[PDB]
């Protein structure tokens, strides 16, 4: 047993779920790696060509968990499923999930994502089975339908589309984009950057693949889709599917003249979904934004759009010294505008006060029914106004449960072209 | 072996070898991280104390380029005789200074460590009575305050012996405002300090029952009952909080004290335990402006400030709390700088800490840092530390938490 305490309310919770932890965190009793971005390379099966004694134990564990989840441990269907997975592995070196197992696994990977403040929503996830896909054109069709369903004219719905699992590591399906909808970034001749600097490398690959860049500040990037290990292919998302929000301020009339906008649907497309030893290398998932992601990180990181200096100018703030807090003052105003703008256009968004409150409630729920909730304080606490949100004062235990979402390498570092 | 940390904003990568030198638990396991737990998890025997002392003496003589020297070997033998004959030993003055500075250098939660080697150490190990502790502390406050040009200092009282004769400052800081529960459930003054205020009152303190009453010192010498002392008011430097643009802000009636001086921690050097070791530096603005003034459980002034700002408080998404928070923190910094009382804003402090960290990695092989504490409680990602990977581990000498003394003291009178 391990207790976590909220230092604002004095609520103490007791964690037993961590006893089911599978993978190393990176920490030891002598060193804590809680702020390392990727602390551990402890995986569940070697790189590929997993033998029977390597894959079957992972499959048995997942099937066991699913059938226990539904109160059917030891049932005929459970025992039948085990022998079924045994035969498939024997005859194909892999196995295939039932539709129910796939949905269960995708929801539990989200439920297990310790870095995610949005998991109160975890069991409301629309799962699109795209395991019949064979080509980049088919991937594009599946993605377009995902975007259209999830956007829902601004009433955003959480969804995930699951493309065929990895077989041998040479026939991977991959979305080369980091998100389905991102803005381009361009290296200027003098040395500055136009657009989004995070995406300069990916933009150059698109350009180097034939994409004609409009060379603007908010150029929706094309999709670069790889099916069955083949060379990736470019597709333009139909603009009527890409919902965008112009950013204005409820007090500063001049704010709109900064020419800022952002897109409504965040859709992460470069993670790997791991279920029962199976690896889904293309599994784009989407929900909706917390305001700070755009207002604090996308707009105000120094290596991102870096707009703090410009906003502070128009606000006529004393920018001579840091102690005037001109950065902090402009940062607030920017995040007010982002929220006001989304809310004005009826595009789903959550502020960091409401999101963190919801997450404290989700923590309650999880400790009550499940005996714990893995949570990464470093990621859960919002990047502004940390201590006036409830999660700042909440102790959290972090451990790794399966199914899960994992990082994976950018495919241009590993793909051999044709 | 080596460990690498990366700054994701600059892509600077640093190599940590110093973590190999740690031999104290963090609390994490290989399968669970407790990096956000506030504290994870009578005194030492002869056999426990021998290697602890050896490691520290070895570290000291290595630091002065005298490892293996005749003086090094004689000091080890001298220390060993004392442990054998007395079950304990006494630090040399140079060792004490070195140890106190390195406890600071090793404090993984402290963002102000670029200053670590400029620490005035007051040796108070000859003190025997609470009156003596008062004198030592008044002198500390006066030296450290320096009419607003704050200087870092520590005063070190006698080390623990059998655990039955501890020296303790019962206060959590040397200067701190009282808090009073009211019968209607409200709180006057600082809610954080209600319990200690009650203790003082019971010991005979007559409270003014105001919003900013400087608490008395409650001082325990040699394990005796603690005794009350009033710090002379002219030694307590205070700053009235006003705002450079909101003329109404002064009418909030806010003030704070200029000298932060923590007095409830334990200083461990070579296995010796200094249970009374108050230390002082200067404030980072957010400590007062974000935590002291805006924590819901503290002075909790967000509502009143936001009211006077005419903000829409009907919905969170107006970010009225965030807007009021910045203005309060502007006022705190402007007020201290106008009165020429040393303070550091969080941007300047985090910037210096990154330079300190890099310097430490270059000259020492690492710098244990607790990201959860180093990142300021507001505007996190617009400071450089937010993007800095860090490694947390425990080196000694170190500052440690210890139980509040009223939970363990066995009383003597009547
Ligand atoms: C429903 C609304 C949701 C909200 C408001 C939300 C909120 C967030 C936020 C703010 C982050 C931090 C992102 C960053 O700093 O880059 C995050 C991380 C994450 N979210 Fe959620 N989320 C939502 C839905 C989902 C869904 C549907 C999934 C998957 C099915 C998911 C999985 C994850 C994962 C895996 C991470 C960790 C990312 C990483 O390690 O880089 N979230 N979430
Ligand atoms: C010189 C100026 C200094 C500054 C600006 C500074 C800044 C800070 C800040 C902001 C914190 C976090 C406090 C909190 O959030 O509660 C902290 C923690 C800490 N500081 Fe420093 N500090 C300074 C000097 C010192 C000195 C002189 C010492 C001891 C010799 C020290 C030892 C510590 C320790 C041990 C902690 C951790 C306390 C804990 O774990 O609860 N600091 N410092
Ligand atoms: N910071 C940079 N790159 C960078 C950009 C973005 C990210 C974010 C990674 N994660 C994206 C993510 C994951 C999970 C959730 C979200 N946000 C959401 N609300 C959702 C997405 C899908 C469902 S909810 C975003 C990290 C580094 C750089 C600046 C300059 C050069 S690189
Ligand atoms: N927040 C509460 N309690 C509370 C918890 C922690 C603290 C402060 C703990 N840390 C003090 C500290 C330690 C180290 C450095 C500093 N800050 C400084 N700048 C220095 C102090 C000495 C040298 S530098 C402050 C105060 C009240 C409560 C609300 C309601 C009931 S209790
Ligand atoms: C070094 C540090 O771990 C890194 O900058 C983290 C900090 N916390 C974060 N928290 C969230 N939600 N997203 C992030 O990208 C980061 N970055
Ligand atoms: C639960 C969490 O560890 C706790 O609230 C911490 C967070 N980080 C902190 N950081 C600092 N500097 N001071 C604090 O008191 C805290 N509190
Ligand atoms: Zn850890």
């Amino acid at each position: 047993f391990l207790k976590v305490k909220n230092w604002e309310t004095e609520v103490v919770l007791t964690d037993t779920l961590h006893l089911k932890s599978t993978l190393e965190t990176g920490c030891t009793e002598y060193i804590c790696m809680g702020s390392i971005m990727h602390p551990s390379q402890h995986a569940r099966r070697p790189e590929d060509v997993a033998t029977k004694d390597q894959l079957f134990p992972l499959a048995k564990e997942f099937i066991d968990q699913y059938y226990s989840s539904i109160k059917r441990f030891g049932s005929k269907a459970h025992m039948e499923r085990l022998e079924e997975v045994n035969k498939e592995i024997d005859t194909t070196s892999t196995y295939q999930l039932k539709d129910t197992e796939l949905i269960y696994g995708a929801k539990h990977a989200w439920r297990n994502a310790s870095r995610c403040v949005g998991r109160i929503q975890w069991s409301k996830l629309q799962v699109f089975d795209a395991r019949d896909c064979t080509t980049a054109h088919g991937m594009f069709n599946y993605i377009c339908n995902h975007v259209k369903y999830a956007t829902n004219k601004g009433n955003l719905r959480s969804a995930i589309t699951i493309f065929p699992q990895r077989t041998d590591g040479k026939h991977d399906f991959r979305v080369w984009n980091s998100q389905l909808i991102r803005y381009a970034g361009y290296k200027q001749p003098d040395g500055s950057t136009l657009g989004d600097p995070a995406n300069v490398q990916f933009t150059e690959i698109c350009i180097q693949q034939g994409w004609k860049p409009p060379r603007g500040r908010f150029d929706v990037l094309p999709l670069l889709l790889q099916a069955n290990g083949n060379d990736p292919e470019l597709f333009q998302i139909p603009p009527e599917l890409v919902l965008e929000v112009p950013i204005r301020h409820p007090k500063f009339e001049w704010f709109k003249d900064l020419g800022l906008k952002w897109y409504g649907l965040p859709a992460v497309s470069n993670m790997l979904l791991e279920i029962g030893g199976l690896e889904f290398s293309a599994c784009p998932f989407s929900g909706w934004y917390m305001g700070t992601e755009i207002g604090v990180r996308d707009y105000c990181d120094n290596s991102r759009y870096n707009i703090l200096e410009e906003v502070a100018k128009k606000m006529n703030l004393d920018m001579r010294k840091t102690s005037s807090l001109w950065k902090d003052q402009a940062l607030v105003e920017i995040n007010i505008a982002v929220l006001y703008s989304f809310q004005s256009d009826k595009v789903t968004i959550v502020d960091h006060h409401s999101a963190t409150e919801s997450f404290i409630k989700h923590m309650e729920n999880e400790y009550r029914c499940r005996g714990g909730c893995p949570a990464d304080w470093v990621w859960i606490v919002p990047p502004m106004s940390g201590s006036i949100t409830p999660v700042f004062h909440q102790e959290m235990l972090n451990y790794r449960l399966t199914p899960s979402f994992e990082y994976q390498p950018d495919p241009w570092n590993t793909h051999v072209w044709k």
